[PDB]
């Protein structure tokens, strides 16, 4: 119930997120750049977090929300969006996410996210 799969393109942006769930103590099941390989670990690792990037939506990650859904009902999945993107969150709160946080990151805010929703 620790394990978080981190999804984003940006390799620091990626093990900056699991240098802070880490700490919290919380524990990276694994890692995807987009929303394919995301469904596809997801399916590999049944992670018990996933963290989902939005900031890109040609990159299309709300219709990764919903395919994991489909997978698995019951999938706490956080999106991480950026300043102004509200609507987006919206659209993912929408197709189920329960939460976000924003770029960048302030660790706090990360751990109560997935403190949350744990």
């Amino acid at each position: 119930g620790k394990r978080v799969l981190i999804v984003d393109d940006a390799a620091f942006m990626r093990m900056m997120l699991k240098d802070i769930i880490t700490k919290a103590g919380y524990e990276v099941a694994g890692e995807a750049t987009n929303g394919r390989e995301a469904v596809e670990k997801y399916k590999e690792l049944k992670p018990d977090i996933v963290t989902m990037d939005i900031t890109m939506p040609e990159m299309n990650g709300i219709d990764a929300i919903k395919e994991i859904m489909k997978i698995d009902p019951n999938a706490k999945i956080i999106v991480c969006s950026a300043m102004g993107q509200q609507a987006m969150v919206i659209e993912a709160i929408k197709a189920g996410a329960k939460d976000f946080i924003v770029k960048p990151f302030q660790p706090s805010r990360v751990v109560e996210a997935l403190n949350k929703v744990s």
